């Protein structure tokens, strides 16, 4: 299982921006493989705000099929490139190594 | 909801030793409104390990009565500095905006 996120500094009060705008249903979510997406907003950031796009996958080639998909072209045509409200963004891979649930669920 | 996130930089092939000591139950999974927690391990990282454990909440008032409880204290004694292995901490919160879950593709 892998997390694949992208991390966006955005010029302070602008955060709302990038949120809403995966805030409606997708294709990615038809995706073989894919087991959720999130999009998080950084709590205390002082002088900019923090979203984040976080996807969840099967394994990394789930994810890969995805990037080369039609929809993943679909869904990178209109974006009206990067917005200029966007300063920074880092995209990141993660291995899960444990999943503990809660006791309520057991 | 939100997540909170403690992420370990780490001496490079030492990450294991911090994923295994969370590589067991614990109390944190007994906590009211604990939704579950996962421990990651980033990929291509080059001069280190990064180790990010991340706790799910209802609600930040559930997070804080898991720190404020004896549970935490004792996991906490401490009493004595990290590991040599541990060179950083940093500790995150996040608000969650949008879920989107898995969908049939019809
Ligand atoms: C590298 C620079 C990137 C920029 C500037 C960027 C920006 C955007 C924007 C503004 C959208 C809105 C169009 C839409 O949501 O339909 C979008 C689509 C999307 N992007 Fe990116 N993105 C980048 C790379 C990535 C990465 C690394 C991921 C990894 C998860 C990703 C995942 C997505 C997803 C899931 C959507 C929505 C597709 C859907 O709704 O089905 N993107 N991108
Ligand atoms: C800031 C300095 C911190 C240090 C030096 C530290 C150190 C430790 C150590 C050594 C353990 C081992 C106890 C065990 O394995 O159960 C532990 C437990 C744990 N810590 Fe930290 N910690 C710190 C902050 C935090 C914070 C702020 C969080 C908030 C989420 C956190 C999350 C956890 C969790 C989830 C556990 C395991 C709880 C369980 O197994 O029931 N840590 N901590």
């Amino acid at each position: 299982m892998i997390i694949v996120t992208n991390t966006a500094k955005i010029t302070k009060g602008n955060g709302h921006k990038l949120i809403e705008r995966f805030n409606k249903v997708g294709k990615v979510e038809t995706m073989p493989g894919f087991l959720g997406l999130e999009v998080l907003l950084t709590q205390n950031t002082v002088d900019y705000d923090e979203v984040t796009i976080s996807t969840r996958w099967n394994a990394k080639e789930d994810f890969q099929g995805w990037t080369k998909s039609a929809a993943f072209k679909d869904a990178h045509s209109h974006q009206g490139g990067m917005p200029e409200y966007i300063l920074d963004n880092k995209i990141a891979y993660y291995d899960v190594k444990v999943v503990r649930m809660p006791m309520a669920a057991a």
